């Protein structure tokens, strides 16, 4: 398969549309691997990786996403595309290494997800929770990334100096860890403070790591920034996973939280309203303040919030 | 009328156009019966049906389509033409009996449609729903097909062996039942799994039946695969039917669903995008995987999807 990927060319119509935040990859499944190649080439340059290695890496990444309702290969590519659009719109704020690192980190950020939350694994003493006591799945996702990199002919970072190889793995590690939404709340609070006091400094590495973290959250959640019908269908996939986790809990005699309880579908519109107000809107608001060209993400999120409000009022 | 049909010759300027998936029969109403004869002849051969019986059959089928906005004679011929194009592009795969059966099934697949959904007939205890509890209209369509065959001078299959006759009727029965969209979702999910696990085997009659079922769906929905002006205009006919059904419900003091509600007219473009993502795209995607020459249908579906997005966005 990776050999066919090498001759792929993005159709011209898509070349225009792919640059836009609202682009939905959904209708183009056969093209997703080629879309990632395209994005890496446009953002990082056509000789950034050896094509054969990049194509082998991409195909192995795809193979290592499971056929679960939401945390699947489609999700990986959707998140990578949102990152592409953020980077393209803020290109010179980030180094070559950061752009490479972040695109790869986005593609890999949910590798081998089994459709269960960190809370579930920790509460029910899964072996991954023994290995990774905090940010359990996210450490596993980074573990999986390194594991794929070290496969025969898969090492896309082979030409880097050791120093730069270390830097990029560290960029990738931090970015993947930051997708643990438990970490987002504190991150966003610190950044909002820094922005209000006028103290945010991108040349300050700790400030920089925080901005990158927020970008990762923004990308991870971007299904809430698509057109309404797309956002609604994605919500169905997200809840399919939540409910399947809740069902496992009920078998072990434990009441799930409302969002994981399929007997509480009525509260979904209000659940979505609550998530947009407490998580999504704040995320894209802070992002827009730090990186103004990302405003369309906030606008789109606001549009979908409005749609959920309509659902609540009776439509 | 059936006599004048026997003399019909398709205009040469249409001999290449008619082979294209995106061919629109729209401008050629007086030719529709002759177009069906032409397609039968090229696909099944001028030998397989006695011309007079075929011509009488076609004319009785036409008269048994009602004057409804969408499920009318034009839709019958449109669906038959898409099947013709699938069969012509995959000519090794299907037996003589299958090609015969499938063209006939498509022409007859909505016979005597009244413009009401199965859900409606079942909800309001229509006699047809008392008779056929599931796939209500589709069982009716098949029954109408058998009734027409059993008219004097109408049995186009009279020269088949007793065995061939019951086989072809079963092919038609299964093909018409498959056009109940309620059944498509499970059919396509099964096929996707079979393809993905490499267990799909066209020696297996149950597998053949599933593939034929998907082809039927693909042809039934093929208005979403025409050039944009044709697709857009057909969408009006479809909603005219949905809305008349919703209106019939209001008259009875009963609240129709969003799709049936003419007060949700402004939401049509969003509803189309939803339908394309949830139904049409997966349909033509799976079909293209199983039957690569059907690829132009998926390509045309994607093009119309982007047109609906542009409508939503106000482009
Ligand atoms: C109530 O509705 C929702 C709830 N959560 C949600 C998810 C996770 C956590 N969590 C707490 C601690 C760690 N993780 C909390 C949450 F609230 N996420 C989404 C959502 C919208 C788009 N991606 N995304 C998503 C993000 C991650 C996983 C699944 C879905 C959502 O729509
Ligand atoms: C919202 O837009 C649409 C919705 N449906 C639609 C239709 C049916 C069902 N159903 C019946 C039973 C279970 N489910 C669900 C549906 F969603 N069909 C079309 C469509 C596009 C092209 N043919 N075709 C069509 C197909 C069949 C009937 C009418 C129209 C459409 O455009
Ligand atoms: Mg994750
Ligand atoms: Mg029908
Ligand atoms: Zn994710
Ligand atoms: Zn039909």
């Amino acid at each position: 398969e990776w050999q066919g990927l090498m001759q792929f060319t993005l159709p011209v119509r898509l070349c225009k549309e792919i640059e836009l935040f609202h682009f939905d990859i959904g209708p183009f499944e056969n093209m997703w691997p080629g879309i990632f190649v395209y994005m890496v080439h446009r953002s990082c340059g056509t000789s950034c990786f050896e094509l054969e290695k990049l194509c082998r890496f991409i195909m192995s990444v795809k193979k290592n996403y499971r056929r679960v309702p939401y945390h699947n290969w489609k999700h990986a590519v959707t998140v990578a595309h949102c990152m592409y659009a953020i980077l393209q719109n803020n290109h010179t704020l980030f180094t070559d290494l950061e752009r490479k690192g972040l695109l790869i980190a986005c593609l890999c950020h949910d590798l081998d997800h089994r459709g269960f939350s960190n809370s579930y694994l920790q509460k029910f003493d899964h072996p991954l929770a023994a290995l990774y006591s905090t940010s359990t799945m996210e450490q596993h996702h980074f573990s999986q990334t390194v594991s794929i990199l070290q496969l025969e002919g898969h090492n896309i970072f082979s030409t880097l100096s050791s120093s730069e190889y270390e830097q990029v793995l560290e960029i990738i590690r931090k970015a993947i860890i930051a997708t643990d939404l438990a970490l987002y709340f504190g991150n966003r609070k610190q950044l909002e403070e820094m922005y209000q006091t006028g103290s945010l400094n991108l040349n300050n590495q700790s400030h920089r790591d925080r901005v990158i973290g927020l970008m990762m959250t923004a990308c991870d959640l971007c299904s809430v920034t698509k057109l309404w019908p797309v956002t609604k269908l994605t919500a169905n996939d997200i809840y399919a996973e939540f409910w399947a986790e809740g069902d496992e809990m009920k078998k072990l005699g434990i009441q799930p939280i409302p969002m994981m309880d399929r007997d509480k579908k009525d509260e979904v519109p209000q659940g979505q309203l609550g998530f947009y107000n407490a998580v999504a809107i704040p995320c894209y608001t802070t992002l827009t303040q730090i990186l103004p060209p990302t405003e369309p993400l906030l606008k789109a999120c606001r549009d979908n919030l409005s749609q959920w409000e309509k659902v609540i009022r009776g439509e």
